[PDB]
């Protein structure tokens, strides 16, 4: 027997069991109902407290989900944060691929360049130019340094009130962004293991090795072009109704591309995301 129903969200599954975390702040450890078919971090929950392991008895409709290449391992995520770093690569393909997976995701991106402190004049001027590629096309770009701690405040307030996940490869200061930003004390981020924790000043991060290792699955080529928001526009505007955007005669893309309008790492890297698909 339980009590009232309440609303909540899954700070961690544990396989069998769930902790969540109600909407007055406390967590509990719940059972899950036998007619519930998948239940996630940051699933949103009503749930009852027992009369101290209470019970899911149902799941909202997911905002998002985040899948493993087609398993869901985390839902409701608002904000992929995509983070790169002049070392040991700043790999403008990486950032692209990403930005697809956000556009496919229907998931806003944060791009992130760590490391702003091994630059000089001259690093800061070059590194700012590239990320103008992606300042000039709408996202929102954040220069920082998580051992200086610079920029640090425009992320936290980029990151209050949403839900994000850290992604990028390997080595570009995720882990130590994220513990210069929670400010852990007593829990330790795992340097269905995806955990929430709550940033101080506002917004939620899901985070664990196989969030951050987010990749891209398969996608159909269309897929991939409408994962190029730039792109939309000239859409509909080629020679051919059918125009693949490669060498086709009168690709409306391809001639934004030589005119400086759309930048051409972004053209290059559309065709290398597409030829590593299929
Ligand atoms: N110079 C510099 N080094 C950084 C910065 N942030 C992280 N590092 C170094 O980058 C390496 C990888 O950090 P790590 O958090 O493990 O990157 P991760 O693999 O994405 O989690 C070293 O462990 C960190 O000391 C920074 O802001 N500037
Ligand atoms: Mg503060
Ligand atoms: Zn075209």
């Amino acid at each position: 027997l339980f009590g009232e129903p309440a609303e909540g969200i899954v700070i961690s599954r544990f396989g069998m069991h769930a902790d969540v975390e109600s909407a007055d702040g406390e967590v509990h450890r719940c059972n899950i109902r036998r007619t519930i078919r998948s239940l996630v971090t940051g699933d949103r929950v009503v749930w009852r407290p027992g009369k101290v392991k209470g019970i899911v008895e149902a799941v909202h409709e997911r905002t998002s989900v985040l899948t493993r290449p087609v398993k869901p391992i985390a839902a409701n995520i608002d904000q992929i944060v995509i983070v790169s770093a002049i070392l040991p690569e700043l790999s403008l393909n990486i950032i692209d691929r990403y930005l697809v997976g956000c556009e496919t995701l229907q998931v806003e991106p944060l791009i992130v360049l760590n490391k702003i402190d091994l630059l000089d004049d001259e690093g800061m001027d070059f590194v700012n130019e590239q990320m103008d590629i992606y300042r000039n096309i709408g996202y929102r770009v954040l220069m920082v340094s998580s051992h200086t701690q610079d920029g640090l405040k425009p992320l936290e307030e980029a990151l209050t009130g949403r839900i994000s996940i850290f992604a990028g490869q390997s080595g570009v200061g995720k882990s130590s962004l994220l513990n210069a930003l929670l400010g852990l004390q007593n829990e330790i981020l795992t340097n269905t293991a995806a955990r929430l924790y709550h940033f101080p000043h506002g917004g939620d991060v899901i985070d664990s090795p196989g969030v951050r290792e987010f990749g891209l699955w398969h996608l159909e080529p269309e897929q991939i072009t409408q994962g190029f928001v730039e792109f939309h526009d000239y859409l509909g505007h080629c020679k051919y109704r059918d125009c693949k955007h490669d060498a086709d005669p009168g690709c409306a893309i391809r001639e934004a591309v030589e005119n400086g309008a759309i930048a051409e790492t972004r053209f290059e890297n559309y065709h290398r995301i597409l030829e590593s698909m299929a």
